[PDB]
DNA sequence: CACTAGCATTGTCTGGG
DNA sequence: GCCCAGACAATGCTAG
């Protein structure tokens, strides 16, 4: 298989269909752009908004444990 | 034809101080 | 065990 990850946090997994909303609404801006838009909104987002964002990136934390139990995080 | 780095974001993590 | 500076998770075009 390909070289192990490192787990989606919250923005990340939430960012996902964001991205693709916003790329297909404004088919005119680069992904840099969109990843300003993309902060932005991320913060206007209420706690109750976050929360299943929040809770999936835990729960894919806790399942990257189990998947590749001796993965370290090494970053250069 | 094929590859590669860069861009931008939030949040999590690293090594070394 | 916090600080510092930074990598890297997804995305997909741009341009070398």
């Amino acid at each position: 298989g390909l070289r192990i990850r490192r787990p989606m946090n919250a923005f990340m997994v939430w960012a996902k269909d964001e991205r693709k909303r916003l790329a297909q609404q404004n088919p005119d801006l680069h992904n840099a752009v969109l990843s300003k838009m993309l902060g932005k909104a991320w913060k206007e987002l209420n706690t109750a908004e976050k929360r299943p964002f929040v809770e999936e990136a835990e729960r894919l934390r806790v399942q990257h444990l189990r998947d590749h139990p001796n993965y370290k995080y090494r970053p250069r």
